[PDB]
């Protein structure tokens, strides 16, 4: 009821799940006004969700997000140039606005088979946050990070979500693509890649065999590649609509 419309608005938070949202509702917190006195029920993701509703409900314009890659791939270049980085999703398709920038990063130090440098991706960030950039985080694993950015006002911006993922690079490339999308795309594209007796993912592209359940990773050092096994023409992203 009006009620239901209470958790409805509660998930609406970043943080806030369902059953995260459900038990707030048993505590009697519905309204936002209720949440920000209350901001110890709130994990630190939620908190900062809270803290930021309202920009987090605006929507990115490219012009936006051409600086913010400018500036994160100007920061990162200078920490190590051996440092791959791409600002994936619609954004890379072109898109004339941006929910959230997320950022594909990779280093060749570190691959499937490493598999441990949290310093990698940490640098970054906290080169970012040096920046003034990043702004807060929400969370932030050895291999990810969520947070919150902004760029920089001489006089302001609204606060973004951002994310920044660490992949080996021997599987960022179809990382790369599949972050890219659409999802129909993807699909497509996967769907293809099996008639041509293939299994792609956000990690790899393997070749099958009988009975099907098959597989061995191929050398993937661009995107060209995937679409080369497939041989399928190439297709830049902004041709990447389905
Ligand atoms: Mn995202
Ligand atoms: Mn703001």
């Amino acid at each position: 009821d009006d009620t239901s419309s209470s958790i409805n608005f509660l998930t609406r938070v970043t943080g806030i799940g369902p059953s995260a949202a459900r038990k707030l509702v048993d505590e009697g917190i519905k309204t936002l006004e209720d949440l920000r006195k209350n901001e110890d029920k709130l994990n630190h993701h939620q908190r900062i969700g809270l803290k930021y509703f309202e920009d987090f409900e605006k929507r990115i314009p490219r012009e936006e997000m051409l600086q913010m890659q400018d500036i994160v791939l100007n920061e990162v270049k200078k920490l190590d140039p051996e440092y791959i980085a791409t600002v994936c999703g619609s954004f890379r398709r072109g898109a004339e606005s941006s929910g959230d920038m997320d950022v594909l990063l990779t280093h060749p130090n570190f691959t499937s088979e490493s598999s441990k440098q949290p310093k990698l991706l940490h640098r970054v960030v906290e080169q970012l946050q040096k920046v003034r950039f990043i702004t807060d985080t929400l969370s932030k694993g050895e291999t990810k990070f969520m947070g919150v950015c902004q760029l920089p006002s001489e006089n302001e911006y609204p606060h973004r979500r951002i994310d920044i993922r660490l992949i080996p690079k021997d599987q960022y490339y179809c990382g790369v693509l599949y972050f890219t999308g659409s999802d129909i795309f993807n699909k497509n594209m996967r769907a293809h890649a099996l008639e041509k007796g293939f299994t792609i993912n956000e990690y790899t592209i393997r070749p099958l065999g009988v009975t099907g359940v098959a597989g061995e990773p191929l050398p993937v050092d661009s995107e060209q590649d995937i679409f080369d096994y497939i041989q399928w023409r190439y297709r830049e992203p902004k041709d990447r609509s389905e």
